[PDB]
């Protein structure tokens, strides 16, 4: 059928981005794979006294523009090719919001749901130990991702600080505020999505007051996003978690759903009448925002989507063949490398505050974040409509342009 | 141990009120690192003296450690340990990304030449360099040290490093990376704490009645600054006597006829006593440098809505116990005097960037830090219904305790 | 006519009128460190050519040294030594936390290839790396060097460092941490100097007639923006206000200092913000030299030498060097 | 009463030794206290999930001759004065056997007998992290001491190597052989004491075969020394541990006791009929070897010692007043700073082998060790005979000599 491989799909779009920007084959050969990939084995002493050895990855795509940036995720399904692909997305993310960053990513093949606080801390410290030679505040700056949070950032920051013999808060982002974290971090991604949703609505003459929104997924990003749209006067008509979906044409009570909400963001289990995820994606609405897993809009349902605007809050919600379909149909698609750039942008701000040793207040971070998301959306949208190309390809051109120019300037090509 | 064990109890009392267990106190009751050092120095005559130096680094959970270096014959290990722990609370009060540091050398600077003080300054840096630096432990001035001693220490560290490291030490001259707006940083800090306490009690500053004890460089500055803002200062005092006159007192004229020691009351025949100065009819009262002026014996006699401690423990804990039960707004010294630590922090941020702020921008950033610090302590004292001194202790220690928990130290 | 000795006479006079001892001159009359290096470069024809390069560091009393690197067949050791001293004076006029440096390579870049220029630049960075860096000595562009040579040098230092070091060198392209507003930095710098000279003479700019003598590059921009030993003392008798080269050209050193500050933070300013700080710096610098020229009753050429060397002499006294 | 403080006791002998060598009062002011003393607090997660905070020390006496050298002990009675005097021991030890080292020492206030394997590992790692800024293969080289061993050395070596991001075997000595340790290091202390006993026996004309030897202590030094002496044909009539002592005029069965020894060197609890340590020290014998704790021979028992040769294997087992008494009674005393130099000597060999990445075998290490201990006994003995002073003072003069010369050369002291 169609290509669901995340790594080769990203390469195919990056090849076309570099082609439309005028680069020859050498530039693609330099960017189609990360410059560095470190596979690592971490022995960890478990609570029962036994020893478990975990496989970890740290990928570094390109440090042409600056140090690399990207979070570390703990999941049993972490794979090498997924880490490589996600690090390229980080290059594209940073290029879109014009950060002095290259792309990086990390991952550990493990199940934290089956581990204790003491075991996760020792795995977290053993991860920094195993990769410390190629990371640092000026080399490679991790952050939170799937199943990692501020508490794990705190251990990784402490472990790196111990080996360095001084405090290095710039090594890692997403930290607790007391350890040099940044205000506005928890809501960074949902804020950027909210900004980009507002701009897409302007470009299609949709008023947020009364706008019908459905959001797939009720995690950290999906729930924060549901509360922002509710506060802006929009009707969040569709909401889902991993187990099911509920829907009301006049607007659900987001405050009711957020109160009795699971620690994993599960609420549909408390209801008798649910409507599942396959149907929620095909609901009638103005704005459809997937914020769950990947490959939810996949050609088979791409023609059945009733939204006029689709904003990728999660990673890889719609396949390549689906973006093609959604484009012919006239839907305004906002790619994930642009829509979810708010997380990278505030992480960047945290790293800058660590560099200076001087920290910004809530209003300053939000003002800086808004100008970034606003200018980035205009650049991607202008490129797409001007060149008559889809928004994902247009976003990859905006995102990869700086790394290619830097690679050529530095003599790498 | 007198000051040190007292400081240990301050930490235990604040941690107990915040809700931490015994292990948190066992981590913070003693500095994580204490370096005792012996420094050989060639004296002018050709002989060699060996001095005892100290560097205490209380906790670097929040960030690099920060605190001054004093040259004094009475420096002791327990004193530098206690004082570094106070730097932790100070930095926590103004929410600085700092931990508590402190250093000291046992010597008599008045009996030493300028070259001997320099060579002693360089040997001290050389002896503790392994554990200090712009990202580890940032020293500064204190008793008997000045910008020149800071300049000598900045130079020796940059020599060892093979590159200029102005962020290693604060209090440097302006041509070596020092900060503008530093001279009256502590005194102007107390000014911001007085005005903010006035607004908490909804007191008009224009007609406000102010009483100030002591008339040295510290108190006389506050007297002018208050009258300059239009506040009506009704009482001053010095080492010998005190003067009380209602509806103002023309501070500009008192500064005119002031002695080089700060003695102004030997030029008046009918002068009121210093004990009467403490119980006047004023909105705002600010004690003097000496300690124990407000005690349980005269605590109920205070007739002021606001009291700002501006000098290391002028009121006893029982006087604080009584003043706070009477509903009086007391301001501790650790909160009011945090302006100097704040501006020393700014010098470091400017040294981290290589970019330096104008004087007015320094003063604008100093106001917000003092403003937000006052609101934080007042909010904590109010919410928990405790005196503002204990609340200042809790705000000062909270960040270090939370950071130690996050990093797995406990 | 020797540039090095003539520069030494400049510094000796400024220090005496500022009131320093002759031991301060002996410390400042020569750079604290001068590195002469020989660079093997593999040429296109397969042969090897060994070039001579210099790196002068005048004084790091105020901070890290700053100064561009020139590629020219006439580069000489006395030229780069004196040029580093002029960088100390320039940085002191705009009150930058810098000392003076300068580099040069005896080569003819017009007779060299694009690959040979890259391998010569890399060999230059390799050869002097031990005494340069973002905290020691920060090079930049000069006579026949530009943003591409800066990029090759930035890349080489970063490779040896094993991490990106944008702050090592200025004049870089934007995508590598370069600064906005560097394009017309010196040109806008001369524009500032002219306007503040009109307010001191109480002259309205709108009704002011303008005469320009440049036939090269900046004068054309200068016209659009508007729309010696014995000669300097002649203009002082007539009451004319002369602005020296070391002051009106400091806009180049000012924006490359901004680029370095942004590389220190990893945070970068937009063009209008750079113009804002660039205006204030040339504002104060002209005022500082104007105060010195009038308060001390001397010509402006010597006034600028006193402002530029003051901060270095004071820093050297504080650190215990003299 | 008598001065039982180990730190101030050493200072006076160091002052008197530097005086006889003709140094100025400034040299004593430079060497009377360590140049560097780091006091440290180490948090450790215990097995029950709680957190204990321990106190650590690392004294660096003088690094004028080279990097500072000395072990780390784990004992609930360790004090700041103790590790200071211990570091000063090490300076004089290295000078006596002419090692390119200065003196250093460390200790942690804890009770290993009450801690698990995991808790000792986390404490050992916590101790390296706490002092890592001032230690290293070129700065300060730790090693084994009381209640520490090759396993704790291995944990501390691993912790330092991870912080440096590469293997640093030269950071710490007493390592297992697989981690770059040296052959002969395990028994180095007892072997150096053995060589010293043979040299003292010659000058007293006492044959080792048949000599009556008693040893206080049954730890690493006491255990090996008991077997070293019984193999050489000596009657080990006296043995003791932290709880009692055993006596047998025919010579105790050392192999029997070694087979039944605790992890901490305890064996006398298995016996009904034991004597105390005070009676152990006053037994009639030829050679008395204190290898237990400090201040065992004091003014109250110095007159009651019946051995003709006293060899101090432990650190500071006899007091200053007891030294004077023992000397005036014609007893041949071999000071701790000389007799116990075998451990630091073979540790030094281990460090050289770490420097080169090339390792020696037992016979090579054993040949180098004997030359050092033999030459060092002769130098200290000749000094005491030529200058007519007690052996401890002579040993301090020999051991303090190189540090004072280096301090002068490096410009640290006047003239």
């Amino acid at each position: 059928a169609e290509n669901l491989n995340l790594f080769t799909s990203t390469q195919e779009v990056v090849k076309e981005a570099l082609n439309k920007l005028g680069y020859d084959e050498a530039m693609y050969e330099l960017l189609k794979e990360p410059l560095r990939l470190l596979k690592v084995r971490i022995p960890v002493k478990m609570d029962d006294g036994t020893t478990q050895v975990f496989t970890g990855y740290r990928a570094q795509h390109s440090d042409a523009v600056g140090p690399t940036k990207g979070g570390v995720r703990f999941h049993p399904m972490v794979s090498e090719d997924e880490v490589k692909a996600l690090s390229m997305w980080m290059t594209l993310k940073c290029g879109i919001v014009d950060l002095p960053y290259g792309g990086g990513k990390g991952g550990i093949i493990c199940d934290p749901r089956q581990m204790s606080m003491g075991e996760l801390e020792r795995l977290s410290r053993g991860y920094v130990r195993a990769i410390s030679q190629i990371v640092g505040p000026t080399k490679d700056i991790p952050g939170p991702d799937m199943f990692t949070n501020a508490q794990i950032m705190a251990w990784m920051m402490d472990e790196y600080s111990r080996m360095d013999e001084f405090n290095s808060p710039g090594f890692i982002t997403g930290k607790p505020l007391v350890l040099g974290g940044s205000k506005g971090r928890d809501r960074a991604t949902a804020e950027g999505v909210t900004i980009v949703i507002q701009e897409a609505a302007k470009k299609r003459n949709i008023d947020i007051k009364g706008a019908r929104v459905v959001i797939q997924g009720f995690g950290n990003a999906g729930s924060f996003l549901a509360k922002f749209m509710s506060d802006l006067g929009a009707k969040v008509i569709g909401i889902s978690d991993a187990y099911g979906a509920l829907h009301d044409p006049n607007g659900l009570d987001i405050d009711y759903l957020l109160d009795r909400r699971d620690s994993f963001g599960t609420v549909t289990t408390l209801f008798e009448n649910t409507i599942t995820n396959q149907e929620l994606l095909e609901l009638d609405c103005d704005i459809l925002v997937p914020a769950a897993i990947e490959n939810q809009i996949t050609a088979e349902n791409a023609h059945n989507i009733k939204a006029t605007i689709v904003v990728e809050a999660a990673n890889g919600p719609t396949t390549s063949e689906a973006t093609k379909i959604l484009t012919e149909r006239g839907i305004l698609l906002v790619p994930d490398v642009l829509a979810s750039a708010g997380g990278a942008t505030v992480s960047y701000f945290e790293w800058v505050q660590n560099n200076m040793g001087y920290y910004w207040e809530e209003e300053e971070v939000q003002e800086k974040l808004y100008k970034k998301m606003y200018d980035s959306f205009e650049a991607v949208y202008t490129t797409a409509t001007t060149r008559n190309i889809d928004m994902r390809l247009a976003a990859y051109m905006v995102g990869v342009r700086r790394t290619a120019e830097a690679s050529r300037f530095r003599g790498w090509v």
